[PDB]
Order: structure tokens, then C-alpha cells, then sequence
């Protein structure tokens, strides 16, 4: 039942926070007059704190879409957490730096203002919708912190630590 479209995932991994903040914040690339994207700026430019907020606007030959998040938790080398449009979706990006690595931890948050956006036009039959991104979440996080721990540790060494 449409409730709360919420999932989270943690992983430890072996490599320092400089190299998990660097990895989960992926937005900034090659793009100095705007090549994949129409129009993209990150808070760098005027400041990181509580109520600034990354708009980037991105052009393919399918769709274009832009996203704008806004950094509602704001904590330098502890947690990076963004969220899309006023209260709608957030990513909260926890980062624990360890003596041995940082343990990632990623909260999604949908909240019912863009459920509301399938509940709406469908309601009845937009539940597999709202179930879809639901559990492309809970498939996607876990995939996702998995692969940010993996590129590092095989960047780090790839020899030896292999299970």
C-alpha cells in the first residue's frame, strides 16, 4: 500500500572519506560549456551550506530533464545529505570516516507529495508504479554501495583482497 517509498543502505569500505565523498557525489564532470548537459552548477560556485541548492539541467536525444536538490543537512566530512524539490525526494549520504576506511551509509526518502504525482492521474493503477520505484530502490542503493566500495578497493590494490 502507497505509505512511505523509503529504503537505506550502509556498507563499510576500505578506502578513506576523501574517495566515498568524491565517488557518491557524481554530478561535476567535463562540462565547462555544457556538452551532456544543457545547463549544470554545483553550490561550489557560491557556497555549500543549508538552503543552497545544485541545479543541472541535462539534454539527451530521448529526454530533457533537469534536477535541482537542495542540501537540507549540511555537515563538512561527516554527512552530505540533497534533497529533490521542496521535501519531495532525499538522498542523505552519511559519511563515518574510520582509521582503517568510511562507512557509507544512503537514505532515500520519497515522501507522498510525488506519489501523489502517479496517485493522482491512476491511483488504483498507478500502485505497480509507485511499487516500481520502490523496489528499484531497494535493488539499486545495495547495487549502488556496492559499487562505490569496489571501484575504490580495486583502485586502492585489486591484489590479495579478493573474499
Amino acid at each position: 500500500m502507497p505509505k512511505s517509498l523509503t529504503f537505506e543502505d550502509s556498507i563499510n569500505i576500505a578506502a578513506p572519506i576523501n574517495q566515498v565523498y568524491a565517488l557518491v557525489s557524481d554530478i561535476t564532470r567535463t562540462g565547462e560549456w555544457s556538452p551532456v548537459c544543457e545547463k549544470c552548477w554545483w553550490d561550489e560556485d557560491e557556497g555549500p551550506v543549508v538552503g543552497a541548492h545544485f541545479t543541472g539541467r541535462n539534454v539527451t536525444p530521448e529526454r530533457t530533464w533537469e534536477t535541482r536538490s537542495e542540501v537540507i543537512v549540511a555537515e563538512p566530512n561527516r554527512c552530505f545529505g540533497w534533497s529533490v524539490t521542496d521535501g519531495n525526494v532525499k538522498w542523505i549520504y552519511s559519511m563515518e570516516p574510520l582509521e582503517e576506511g568510511t562507512v557509507l551509509t544512503e537514505s532515500w526518502e520519497f515522501t507522498p507529495k510525488g506519489q501523489r504525482f502517479f496517485h493522482d492521474k491512476f491511483g488504483d493503477k498507478s500502485i505497480e508504479e509507485i511499487e516500481k520505484r520502490r523496489l528499484a530502490a531497494i535493488t539499486g542503493i545495495p547495487e549502488t554501495l556496492v559499487a562505490i566500495q569496489r571501484i575504490l578497493e580495486v583502485e586502492l590494490e585489486h591484489h590479495h583482497h579478493h573474499h
